[PDB]
């Protein structure tokens, strides 16, 4: 399982530009197609973003002591950010996202 937690901000056609909201990024799949589910602590129906053949870039930036900010840009220009992630968890997610981006 690949799931990370922290304040989330998204810029996309399906969400508009959201404010920072506590939640999680979780990896899901079906017949080799990989997607990402955004769940918020406040609830509501989670939104899903395709990852397979849809990742443009993944950037990690320091977010204080032992934490990182992960920034995922998709090929449709959707921008997903997750902040204050324990650095080891953020690096594992980045490694996985890089492998998906490289069709592995």
């Amino acid at each position: 399982s690949l799931k990370i937690h922290g304040p989330i901000r998204i810029r996309s056609m399906q969400t508009g530009i959201t404010k920072w909201k506590e939640g999680s990024f979780e990896i899901v799949e079906k017949e080799n197609k990989v997607s990402l589910v955004v769940h918020y602590n406040t609830g509501g129906i989670p939104r899903i973003f395709q990852l397979s053949h849809n990742i443009k870039n993944v950037v990690l930036r320091p977010s204080g002591a032992k934490q990182s900010r992960l920034m995922l840009t998709l090929q449709d220009n959707s921008f997903l950010s997750i902040d204050k992630v324990p650095s080891k968890d953020a690096e594992e997610m980045r490694l996985f996202l890089d492998a998906v981006h490289q069709n592995r």
